[PDB]
């Protein structure tokens, strides 16, 4: 077991080290919480941290690893924002005791060999034009779950399709861990917080409010049915300057091979300049 | 309330949740949970794994019996696979095994085939040539069995050497916290590797089948003269047998990577005698 100073931020890069410390903690009775991230932390990520921290007797482990496998190309990987120093200072401020920062070589010493093949959901919505994206996500999350072996792992509703796929992963491989979904943190005007918002200039930032406004408009128009909810969302997006809608779809909450029946999720993806933004919201059809 | 467990007796559980609870409970009481995955129709080969697990101090042995549909081919005969439950549990009782995990297909695959394990490239070679989806089926179910039982050690026979290597790759690549134990092949008196398939051979085929083990052991000793001599010796022995259709005979390093011209390696063979496919392999020291 490597050094572990309670009540302070302990940083480990070696999977073996965090694994030994986690087990040691688990064996003493502490409940290990895992919050997977790719760094460039903002308030959205901190809500996950805070959710993990409120669990009684918990020790919080935050992983920061820009996973190469979920990137479709070298360009996107190199362009991902990285702010190591700010990330650890925010973790320290939140009272997080463990940050796990592995290298690409420690995570993929054998390159891409055994991997996770997601179900059909991975080829839809965000996975449509990025066929290997979710396999990259589930493969790294499975590894992180095995290294850290937390009692609970936290994911944001912001990346709802990712959250649903992780629940499938956990169910399908019989993983003994509870998956905790955390509601989407939004700016004061509704914009969902994202590390990509930094790529919006003043005008785009102002136009980006249309995604959340379109969704919440849809959620209320839904008392009048699916079509009403969809057309209301579309009218808001159409009135937004410089917003190119990629997709806007209403689906059952599980996103699976089931028709929308009552409770669902409205998902949108749109481009502002070169910045692709995403948002989703719970929707009740016919319910007021 | 944790399901009931009676020490010294064979305890059978069909529900994944049940064996998971008993396994975690037993672990806390000071037992090392050993897992031996099988598809039933047990014979001496399987029992060597059981015995290997049983000798671990503080062991509680968990033997899974589950005919995994995912590893059968679009042409593999799932319904034809031998099923002798009563007899299996009897042999386990006789061996002193305390836990048998016998899940249904619905309980192992409640959502059908959704998230699965994709093996690395080795799964497309050797046995993977004729059954390209076989190993994904194997690694998927073994991964699930490891998460349900969470054993300290899991046992596999060297008989299915490629399967053993791929499980070591699964364990390493997904960072699984379990030791993989390979157990030496159990053989009949003349060297034929034990398999339930051997009973399908007629007399002529059964006699010819000895050539697989004979060729490998010949190769192992011819190996002091080099890789080529080992391979030629093996091929000569297989060439002296009638009705033995060799699908492959390959010398690889022990991780099944490229053949070694020196050092340790493994020689693997597969052949068809009529409609029965047989496999064998052996450690080889070249030089
Ligand atoms: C799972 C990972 C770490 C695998 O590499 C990677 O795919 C990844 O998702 O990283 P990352 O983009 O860093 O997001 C990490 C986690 O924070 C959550 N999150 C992001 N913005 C949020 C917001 N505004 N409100 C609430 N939660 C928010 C995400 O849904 C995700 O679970
Ligand atoms: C791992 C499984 C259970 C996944 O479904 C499945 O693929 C499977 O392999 O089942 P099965 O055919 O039942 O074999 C179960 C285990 O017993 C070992 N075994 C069989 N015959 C042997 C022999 N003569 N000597 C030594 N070991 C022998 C196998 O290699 C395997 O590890
Ligand atoms: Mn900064």
């Amino acid at each position: 077991i490597p050094a572990f100073h309670p009540g302070e931020l302990n940083v480990y890069s070696a999977p073996g080290d965090v694994a030994d410390v986690s087990r040691a903690l688990r064996l003493t009775g502490r409940r290990v919480m895992l919050v997977p991230t790719m760094g460039a932390l903002h308030e959205g990520h901190l809500a996950l941290v805070r959710a993990a921290k409120r669990v009684p007797g918990s020790v919080v482990v935050v992983s920061i690893f820009v996973n190469p496998m979920q990137f479709g190309a070298g360009g996107d990987l190199d362009a991902y924002p990285r702010t190591p120093d700010d990330d650890l200072a925010q973790l320290r401020a939140e009272g997080v005791e463990i940050a796990f920062t592995p290298t690409t070589a420690a995570m993929y010493p054998d390159g891409l060999r055994t991997t996770v093949q997601p179900g059909p959901l991975a080829a839809e919505l965000e996975g449509g034009p990025r066929p290997t994206h979710f396999a990259g996500v589930l493969t790294v999350v499975l590894k992180l779950l095995q290294i850290v072996r937390p009692d609970r792992v936290f994911f944001g509703e912001k990346d709802y399709q990712q959250l649903v796929l992780i629940r499938q992963l956990v169910a399908d491989f019989n993983l003994d861990v509870a998956v905790v979904g955390v509601p989407t943190v939004r700016e004061a005007d509704g914009l969902a917080m994202s590390s990509r918002n930094r790529y919006l200039d003043p005008a785009q930032r102002a136009a980006a409010v249309a995604l959340s406004a379109a969704l919440t408009a849809a959620a209320h128009a839904a008392t009048a049915g699916a079509q009403a909810a969809l057309d209301a969302a579309r009218a808001v997006l159409d009135a937004a300057p410089g917003v190119a809608v990629d997709y806007l779809e209403l689906r059952d909450i599980g996103l699976g091979p089931m028709p929308l029946n009552g409770s669902g999720r409205l998902l949108v993806a749109a481009r502002l300049g070169t910045t692709r933004l995403l948002d989703n919201i719970a929707i009740e059809i016919g319910t007021f």
